[PDB]
């Protein structure tokens, strides 16, 4: 499995969307429709699923599918 299939599976899961409709261009809030809530959940599952922490006003600026991969990417250990 990649990162990339990863990432998208955990976010198809936590915003309740179908797999397709998660490309890398997609934006959470924007295309995938995600709340409030549904950022906080996010943002923790990934930190869970990958173990790292990602500052909260970071985590803000990380818009769409492909900035989260990237950012796991650089930062998982
Ligand atoms: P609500 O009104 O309190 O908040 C709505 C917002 C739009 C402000 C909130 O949903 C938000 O800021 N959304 C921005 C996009 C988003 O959900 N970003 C988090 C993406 S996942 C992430 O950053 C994890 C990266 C990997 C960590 C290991
Ligand atoms: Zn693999
Ligand atoms: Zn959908
Ligand atoms: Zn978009
Ligand atoms: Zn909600
Ligand atoms: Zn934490
Ligand atoms: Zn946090
Ligand atoms: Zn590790």
């Amino acid at each position: 499995s990649t990162i990339e299939e990863r990432v998208k599976k955990i976010i198809g899961e936590q915003l309740g969307v179908k797999q397709e409709e998660v490309t890398n261009n997609a934006s959470f809030v924007e295309d995938l429709g995600a709340d409030s809530l549904d950022t906080v959940e996010l943002v923790m599952a990934l930190e869970e699923e990958f173990d790292t922490e990602i500052p909260d006003e970071e985590a803000e600026k990380i818009t769409t599918v492909q900035a989260a991969i990237d950012y796991i990417n650089g930062h998982q250990a």
